[PDB]
């Protein structure tokens, strides 16, 4: 009856459902005790939690502002409008110029857009490869099968960087290039701890007629502050995700030239860009549908949030915390790729130690402290990395500063020392499993303990950002 | 403390903009009329689940095998959600397989494909002119629209013009000369329903798979109306937000355990298609699972187990046969006799006008509807039919007097379209039609109406946010 | 030293090799004295034979007249326009509005350059089915035109036989076609080139046409001309024109349609699609003699002697019909125009292969079918014979009566063999005891009889070889 | 009796055009001078076996699985074909296996590249303006041109224009990042020679085939002069119209045997390569096979089983050498300063002459050459350098005594293209070069040089059927 359905549909999760609020409850307590590293988190703020949850759930609209399919479309119009001229302005980019598309749901649905209306199906493409410090979605292709979509549809033949210096080469570049006559040159940097020359690589793709890609997904505040330099000058489709460091929703985003590439040398024709009409038969309906209007309010308000001076505080405080906790990890006695790090991401290197990344990765992990591993360039033992990437881009945001950052890494290099003894103990020719075995060792348990016991009491102090009552 | 303030300031503090447009927005929601099938309210408690701090966790990989460390939570949630979703549908434990990962119908159809078809071989679906998705085939002459049509080859089939009916000899006849490899099941816009049985059958003779979509159909199949297609069935790709009042994501059903056996050896033929779906998501096609989805479509499955769900799914089907009868009683026929689903394609051949017409003329009048392609209908761009339903009238707790009192209203619009039709010309084209829907006396009506309907409306409760 | 090698090097191949020398020797002596049956053979003039062996097989002059490569190709180009001129003009077609290619090596080369010039990778094409006279399974796949095309063919009524148009346009219009194959090598009936035509311009796909089997028929005037309707007509020269192995491509030329809106008129692209795609598409170096010889023979062709030996042909099937209706012989759909006929065995005892079998070992050459309904994985269940075969020779009706008598009598010593082994036999053991003298004396008989029949008529080709 | 008078009936009485351009291009044979380096004359057994009986024979299949019946005869000139193939070379019976149902190079590369690499493969060849063929691979951005790129996927490497080699230390580091599926070895002239020992542990390393197109010194490793390749590729393909004195045919050397063994199973892996091939090239892009062409290249194969085809080998090297060492006493430069083969790239860049116009200057003085893109130029519009051979003027009977003359005349002719040159511009068109060609200035000195190359000439035979 009538009251029943009042007590359904308009019922709080606290006593409707206690598993998932359990659930929920657990995970804000370990999130809100424990010291998270990985370089792909970050905190978000209320507003945007507020936004996501609002009444446009119920709402399914298609098509662009002016074509709608559907009727009544005004609200949506004017909020997509809002949010288009937020992105153009958060870059400080020319409409004119430029243009923006927030229909695509991620970051990989936008390159699988993007792709299909530029990628020419049946080609070639050309990118970085995936370990030396590449995404996935950038091709991967084996000698027995393919993997990635892009490499199953599509033909692409990454290129290697010098073990020895690091830096991506580009002398041989563009002989491949010439030789391999490409369509699309992707430089995607997951990994990677420098900058790129936009400059070559934009030249290259104009030597051969193809065009130019560069994702700024990992590198998406720091561009937006002033401390990276902005890759809007030589490219020609930028790609990048608004849940790494623009404190927003999950969501992704496609920038576009738009208005004249070149001239006709017979009597002077403007030759107009065609990106923009590709991109937008490309992402609907040509890959998805409907697209998701919860998200279109919480990114808009993360780009107009991004615009205040407390960002770019924020981002130099990323940065100097990221400066001083390599210094002082190298100080330490442990060798970092490169020297240094110009981004947040830092590429650790224990190879020296004879310590290979797994097991690393996996007592950090019992301590209540997040990692990611990773293999350096020119591997050998492509097996066991010897890599343990960390990043500082939600450490900021909860108050550590650069005694906390200290403490941390004397912290890390304790693991890496009890890392270093429980390898000693159990040999270097044993497997991962035997590792995994004897973790459970008690005094390796005790030791565990007491440090993850220190780790949640010092990390107690900092406040949790969150939505409250909960 | 600016930073502690700013990651904490209210969405009123924040951005107004914003604010107001979410305020307008729901206001508007509120006070109006939805007529359309895909519109759907949720609940207070998926909205609640959806927005916390879910978010700021990131960690991609199946359970058991994730990349990341210290994800044992969003394990057990995610096992959750897989054994609340087969104990939904009776489905059996041991014998079916259900992935949550893919984010919406497009990206759980695009894997399915990019699984079990080895691209450029030989697709089979439905026909769009004559009714249907785009996600299941889209090929013409001038390019490709549809990716189905890009990385794939699609051979759709046509629908009977004067019947109404699926054809079944046509695409008979035609397995045997084109050697299907996968076969669709799906429609977006039929009176009737499709014969799974004869499906299965001719998948068995050509030696293919089967794939069902009864996304528009979700909750009817939820509560037992429907007949269940996981009987001769092999996957099935269903969404959660168009009758499961959920967010937005995909559910893939599929079958797991043995085939056939052999006809000397007598050796089981266990199946494969486990580790090719689950690549096909990840790391195939998507990366970070959205965990807010997983656990928003978990609350709204686990909420519709109780009788509430039956009881609304009946008085659903019953409201919409009253309002059906309602209408017809006037002299509105239905196409293809009746429906026995929630949805309603009425036409209007007799009266002349044609369905775009109809559909500008109810969106002005704050109307909700949508057009569609009538079966024997020859103006592509313009066509005759409108597809009409009412899962939010329901949902909002609406009764047959009250559905009774909104049958009169949608009387007395068709009887202000009739006038606009007559005073603007049988020979008027779209841009003259167009313009000539504003006028004084029409204002004045819409005006009166869209007050009478706000008045009536107003009295209903909205779910999710309180008066928000 | 050098010396004593050259006097050998221009010494004739009687006296460098013996052992091909007796081979070719013992192959002419087989096929003078033995009669063939098959349609897909026939006997060319001297002319060609003359013209393969002359001094042109050591040029190598790469591309088309007028855009060579080398230099000193004044008399290939001159060539090769003589022979479009004669191609050209062997059908009454005209230069302004139709091309010729006689670049390709064969029949398939051509089909294949064609498709790849209209049909881009991985595209959709229509045409016939292996079995009703003409090839995709569901299991494996062997033809390289399926492998990198997909194609989708049609099936035919097979009460009365004939294409259903119906179905096909319902099929063309679903599947969305590019270039549609009108071509067979069992059809005996004719196609509606009317049909396909209506079709093609409806679905704005390509009609492409192959009269490989019906090559002479055309040039005579007995079955009706595709020319008038068809865009792309391929073919060869080296079963009905009596010449060497190659083939032919026709393509149409001048104003495709006009378009009303724009104003101005469409051309056609044909001849640089084939030119672009033929060389340097998948050939290098043309065969210089074999674009003479079957200039030659398309020069030979262009009197009235063709037309009479088409008419002889035609004549002299008609007897041989009329012979084997008489002698108690059911004949499939009562025979047809073309020159090829089937004859129905199944209500004897044997469908086919196990007479075809013996027949062969008694010096008859003859051929299978591919017609619908088989017991076994693949049954003939029918004799295909070739006119032309024979009458090159100079065969007339009695003739032709004497040699259905020797079939006769064959089919009946095959019904009696089969007869004493049984029918649940299987293949290989037939093939074993086919051997049994009971008959061998018999055949002899039989065998040095249509010797007889061979001696006394002479052989045509090259004199002293 | 009229189809008496028809069918046998001379050519002669029967056309007359035909006869008079065969002897015009006889006479013009005669008369003038060969230099390409792949032009030859076949002995008059090929000519003779060419045309008979063998042309009215037609079927289809593979020896044992005949189509059609009273196919004994033809049985027997396969096998004989098959088994002279394999003594040619002194290959193992057992252990490979060859094939000469193609008809020319270019299907039976399209069969063995259908029957190895799976369609839009990936495979690496020599790229074409650097002495690759136009069948192993050649695309550009704006379209593509040969069937390989078009059906598959080819990614062609550049040569070393400062040491004249093959860059093969970009092979090695191109390939694990492309990863072909079959290696194609193979070259236009490329004077010098190759190493397939690193070749094969390349492939071999990257889990791929090796196909070795050794068309132009096919005969040269019948003679054991150039190292065979048999014993490093696993596919060989060849001609026998470029070398070996034969007409235009194909053949296919295949590997079969053991190719490893697996010591967690305990069984040995067998080569399948011979199923492909045979089902690749029937029912392929082939149809009936041509006998004649079978009979011609047999008989070849069994005249070149003789001492006089290492004698006729010797004496082209030493004609080469002669050749060579001519030209550079002259003054003119030769690429990688000599060459290994039978063939020569002649270039010019030092002296300021075009390919095309010195190529057209000695095709109007009656003399054969053909121009090709020298390593090191910007592109292959305007190529720089000068292909040659003396193929045909071994086997008509030329020795190193007239080489000096012949390098004398052509010494002559490039003065002649030179002060050419000199007197149209700086930048002059092909026409007013054709147009200046027959100048009065230039009609004496062109016309002596025609005269005195046709008088010099018309000394020695021609091999051949006599009238
Ligand atoms: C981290 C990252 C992503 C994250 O994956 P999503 O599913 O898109 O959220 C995507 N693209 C790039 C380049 C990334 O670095
Ligand atoms: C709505 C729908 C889907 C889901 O499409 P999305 O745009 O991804 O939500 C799938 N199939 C049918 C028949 C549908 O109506
Ligand atoms: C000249 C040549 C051929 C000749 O055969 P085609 O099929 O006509 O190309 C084959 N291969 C190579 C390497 C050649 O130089």
């Amino acid at each position: 009856l009538w009251s029943s359905h009042d007590k359904m549909l308009a019922q709080p999760l606290k006593d409707s459902d206690v598993e998932v609020y359990n659930i929920i409850k657990k995970e804000s307590n370990r999130q809100r005790v424990g010291l998270e590293l990985i370089a792909s988190e970050n905190f978000a703020s209320r507003a945007v939690l507020e936004a996501l949850g609002s009444c446009l759930n119920n709402k399914y609209s298609e098509g662009y502002p002016g074509q709608r399919y559907y009727g009544g479309t005004e609200f949506i119009d004017e909020l997509e409008t809002l949010c288009q001229k937020r992105a153009l302005q958060a870059y400080k980019l020319d409409p004119q110029c430029w243009g923006v598309n927030v229909q695509p749901y991620s970051g990989s649905p936008a390159n699988f857009a993007v792709y299909t209306a530029l990628v020419e199906p049946h080609g070639r493409i050309m990118g970085l490869d995936l370990p030396d410090g590449g995404h996935l979605t950038h091709g991967f292709m084996t000698d027995k099968k393919k993997i990635s979509a892009t490499s199953i549809f599509f033909e692409s033949m990454p290129y290697k960087v010098n073990p020895d210096t690091g830096y991506i080469n580009y002398d041989q570049l563009e002989e491949n290039a010439r030789l391999f006559h490409p369509k699309l040159i992707i430089a995607g940097t997951s990994c990677y701890s420098r900058n790129l020359e936009y400059a070559r690589l934009r030249k290259i793709a104009d030597e051969n007629g193809a065009y130019l890609m560069a994702d700024m997904a990992h590198i998406s505040g720091l561009v937006a502050a002033g401390v990276v330099p902005s890759p809007f000058e030589h490219c020609h489709v930028v790609t990048t995700t608004t849940h790494k460091t623009l404190r927003g929703c999950r969501a992704g985003m496609i920038f576009y030239r738009k208005g004249v590439k070149s001239v006709d040398p017979k009597t002077g024709k403007e030759i107009l860009y065609n990106l923009e009409s590709l991109i937008n038969s490309a992402v609907f309906p040509g890959l998805q549908g409907g697209p998701h209007n919860h998200a279109i309010a919480g990114v808009a308000v993360a780009l107009k949030q991004a615009m205040t001076l407390e960002f770019k505080v924020y981002q130099h405080q990323v940065v100097a915390n990221c400066r001083a906790l390599s210094e002082a990890l190298t100080e330490l006695g442990y060798k970092i790729v490169t020297g240094g790090s110009d981004n947040h991401l830092i590429l650790v290197d224990l190879r020296s130690k004879g310590t290979d990344g797994g097991r690393a990765e996996k007592v950090l992990e019992a301590c209540s402290i997040a990692c990611n591993k990773n293999t350096c360039p020119g591997d050998r033992s492509a097996l066991r990395p010897s890599g343990l990437r960390l990043g500082t881009p939600a450490l900021t945001s909860r108050g550590l500063l650069e005694k906390d950052f200290q403490k941390v890494a004397h912290f890390i290099h304790r693991g890496i020392e009890l890392t270093l003894q429980i390898q000693s103990d159990t040999g270097v020719r044993a497997t991962l499993k035997e590792f995994k075995e004897r973790l459970a060792g008690d005094k390796y348990q005790a030791a565990v303990q007491a440090l993850r016991e220190e780790v949640e009491s010092f990390a107690s102090l900092f406040p949790l950002p969150g939505l409250p009552d909960f």
